[PDB]
């Protein structure tokens, strides 16, 4: 149990099915794979309602995801190799692209006539 006082007003979605990550190395994909488990199957995004653009919002879910991930355990006994990094780099982009993506579209169907 965690004072999450460094978010404050963020949102953390439902769990999801793994992302496939077709990385374009062979070695790489497998290797996530093998030990896929150990990132995170959610993400922690700020309501869409105040955010602009894409890159900016991936930025800064991955740089709250990856750090509550690597403080979470990193405050027990666990440490990230950077290559876990890349991986989860990876996942957790594909993760909250979708998530982004979902709620955005929430709210543009409200722009729409809802």
């Amino acid at each position: 149990g965690s004072v999450v006082g460094g978010l404050g007003g963020y949102m953390l979605g439902s769990a999801m099915s793994r992302p496939m990550i077709h990385f374009g190395n062979d070695w790489e994909d497998r290797y996530y794979r093998e030990n896929m488990y150990r990132y995170p199957n959610q993400v922690y995004y700020r309501p869409v309602d105040q955010y602009s653009n894409q890159n900016n919002f991936v930025h800064d879910c991955v740089n709250i995801t990856i750090k509550q991930h690597t403080v979470t355990t990193t405050t027990k006994g666990e440490n990230f190799t950077e290559t876990d990094v890349k991986m989860m780099e990876r996942v957790v982009e594909q993760m909250c692209v979708t998530q982004y993506q979902k709620e955005s579209q929430a709210y543009y169907d409200g722009r729409r006539s809802s």
